[PDB]
């Protein structure tokens, strides 16, 4: 009842123990898996129980003194206030603890090391933003990126909720026109209609970045504009076909989640932007080349003159493996941290060895970790690899409307 | 009723045909083993023989009909009399193919139909399993225009052993343990190699030397048997622009023919039932030539194609990778060998899903076996959220009779 996990490159079997923990329950059943589905009152107290012990036997603190303390505390704040606030090394060790136990994430090799700005006692959009932007410049940090997730307010019933309308704190324009098609980013057509429907400018082109939507609790959201300085770009050139860089293409330096609720001891925040730094299939594969986004994958076949006239050619393939090419070598040359996904995939390997002594396992998506071009080039296709929910967690909420 | 999202359109879809699932997988709600390569008494033989025949009726438009209670009633009556029952011969054509059109991770199951089934239930012993196969071999190479075939040998029964085909498929590429520890030739065939030598098989010391196939006859040590090898169509791999890639002396095989898979109809097993079709290009390009724990070549192409394999970053592995693909799709097409590349068979798949959807409510596929090796996301299975399930008839695993 402790699942065999195997890799088959070197044959070596582990087993996952730290599966028995399961909380919260997925989409699977013994009758059918959706694993590829990408979104598949005093309760509060058995959560903030379990969250506190964690915290305790993390720091060796299992049985014995602030561990049977703080118990009490959050028994009482529980039975005077229905609810509770985190101690500031708990707050920090959740943030760390939900970046652990996401399965979809391949850099958790880095959980470890994360700054997390405590944004606890926010009140306003105005004040968010400044949040929002001490994270974004810390982050970026000039392009030596550092992880950082700002913690805004946790909700609490009766009162309204802070939310970042925005998916993530960068995000390109999408706009329709007298054909429907879209210039920009059609991932990001809603919010940038959102974004004019509150009265923002459209600007034209097809990287034009998004205005901030921030709520403040029970208010309708502001409008913000993000200080261009502090929104680190870079333009795409590839090292050796030079006529990349006049495709005119870009992509914002600081992965941003924005979108995403922070559960910690059974307390949510709605509002806890995360960043790190980007894996270079992210931005070259899915973002460019997803027919459904940039899509720009026939016209830089077009100019690497490629037979698209036969799908056996491998046009899609080659045009790809360039466009990331130009994705890792345009980072690199504009210093902004990025990791290929090679490396990436090789620490973590080395994050599920790690796991698997600290914890025995470490719940991985599969069809997530495994890169979106040159999957079984990669050591995490060849692993299995047993996904389930552990809290705390960063989990999936409902777009604010 | 799962709902089906496809990320590329938007299409939702929502798959009622999982509620029909009856064998149970190895997930929960607690925790996910879809990764897991290997997942997994008269009245539930006659249930299953009930529904399957169900099945059969239902597909010949005849539901409920005279000949549906008669061959419900005969099946019985022959389970209660002999403890199993005999396959009609147009039922085991049905069931031969719902057993690919239910294979969850074969992406190739548009072409589900179009299968040849040659009925060898009357095989008598490991010879006429050997000419059994060799005519299965011959009608499917078809001479480089592949058609896919399964010969069924007889089922499992009461009192006699199993018929088995040893090898994991009939077109496989020796692996020798070598001296220093490494193995020359397919690593993933040593085991199937070092049982041949033992069953008296001459090696070879190549790195495509075609194996002779142990066949097992029921109650019978297995026997070997040598392929003609003019029986078994080969494809030398080139390059169209790299030309020093014909050097490196690459090799793949025609046919892919699985046969140590055990084939389930109606509760009945047929634990040797071989079957083939036509390779999609990735399963060699990069998973049977560049995987690390296989022929592991990737390295030494991008090292002939002088790309800077000293940082991970320079994509190199993607680039001679997808050469390698590139080589494999040229060499099939100039040796006239039918293949398919990924998109090709990924957009094809697409259009079975459609099919599927509006034939069955939905098709059971494991998301990650049907997205490519390479290039995942530039193919539309990529973006296509799918149900993992077992339907039968039903292709299955099983252990190695040694
Ligand atoms: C520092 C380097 C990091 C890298 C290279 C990285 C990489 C990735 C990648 C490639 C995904 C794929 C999911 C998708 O495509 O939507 C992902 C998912 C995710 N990561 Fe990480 N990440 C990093 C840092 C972080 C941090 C700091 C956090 C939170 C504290 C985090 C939390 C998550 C979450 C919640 C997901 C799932 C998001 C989703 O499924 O939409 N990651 N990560
Ligand atoms: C005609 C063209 C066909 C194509 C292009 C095709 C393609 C594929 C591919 C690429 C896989 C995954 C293989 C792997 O990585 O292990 C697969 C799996 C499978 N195919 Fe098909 N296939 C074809 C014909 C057939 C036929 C004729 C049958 C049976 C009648 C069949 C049954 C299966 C089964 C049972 C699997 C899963 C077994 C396994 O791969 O572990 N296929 N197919
Ligand atoms: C912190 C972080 C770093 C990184 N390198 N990557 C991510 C994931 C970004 C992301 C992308 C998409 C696009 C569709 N998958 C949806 C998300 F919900 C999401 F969080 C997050
Ligand atoms: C009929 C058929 C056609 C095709 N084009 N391909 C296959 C799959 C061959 C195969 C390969 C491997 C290698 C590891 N996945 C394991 C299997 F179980 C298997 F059946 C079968
Ligand atoms: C349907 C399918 O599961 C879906 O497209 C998933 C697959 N794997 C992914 N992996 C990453 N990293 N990001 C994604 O958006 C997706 N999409
Ligand atoms: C461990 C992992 O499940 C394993 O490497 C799987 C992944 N998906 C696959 N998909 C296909 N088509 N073939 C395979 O052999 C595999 N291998
Ligand atoms: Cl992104
Ligand atoms: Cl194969
Ligand atoms: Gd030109
Ligand atoms: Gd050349
Ligand atoms: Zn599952």
């Amino acid at each position: 009842k402790f699942p065999r996990v195997k890799n088959w490159e070197v044959g070596s079997i582990t087993y996952d123990t730290l599966s028995a923990q399961a909380q919260q329950d997925g989409p699977c059943t013994p009758r059918r898996c959706l694993g590829s589905l990408v979104f598949p009152p005093e309760q509060l107290l058995s959560q903030a129980r379990d969250f506190i012990n964690q915290y305790y036997s993390s720091i060796k603190r299992s049985g014995s003194q602030a561990h049977e303390q703080r118990l009490q505390e959050v028994e009482a704040e529980v039975a005077a206030t229905g609810t509770y606030q985190l101690r500031e090394s708990e707050l920090v060790f959740g943030a760390k603890q939900a970046w652990r136990n996401a399965p979809r994430c391949v850099g958790r090799i880095q959980w470890g090391k994360l700054q997390v700005f405590d944004a606890r006692d926010c009140r306003s959009a105005q004040e968010m933003f400044t949040y929002i932007c001490n994270h974004i410049k810390y982050a970026t940090n000039r392009g030596n990126l550092r992880s950082a997730i700002t913690v805004f307010p946790q909700r609490c019933p009766g009162r309204g909720d802070f939310r970042i309308w925005n998916s993530q704190l960068v995000r390109y324009a999408g706009y329709r026109q007298q054909d429907g098609s879209v210039r920009g980013d059609p991932a990001n057509v809603e919010i940038t209609e959102l974004c004019i429907q509150h009265g923002w400018t459209p600007g034209n082109g097809r990287f034009d970045v998004l205005p901030l939507l921030l709520q403040a609790p029970d208010e309708p959201p502001e409008l913000f504009l993000l200080p261009p300085e502090l929104v680190l770009e870079v333009p795409l050139e590839h090292p050796t076909l030079e006529w990349f860089a006049a495709l005119g293409l870009r992509w914002y330096a600081l992965p941003a989640v924005s979108n995403m609720l922070l559960e910690i001891g059974g307390l949510e925040f709605p509002a806890a932007p995360f960043s790190g730094w980007y894996m270079s299939t992210e931005i070259g594969t899915r973002n460019l080349c997803d027919p459904h986004r940039y899509n720009i994958l026939e016209d830089v076949a077009v100019c690497m003159d490629l037979d698209t006239r036969t799908t056996s050619s491998l046009w899609k393939d080659k045009a790809a493996v360039e466009i990331n090419v130009a994705v890792l070598h345009s980072y690199q040359l504009a210093k902004v941290t990025i990791v290929d996904h090679h490396a990436a995939t090789a620490s973590f390997m080395k994050h599920l060895e790690n796991e698997q002594k600290a914890r025995g396992g470490c719940p991985a998506d599969w069809a997530w970790i495994v890169p979106p071009i040159s999957g079984s080039l990669t050591p995490v296709f060849h692993q299995e690899m047993v996904n389930y929910f552990l809290s705390p967690a960063f989990r999936y909420q409902p777009d604010p409307w």
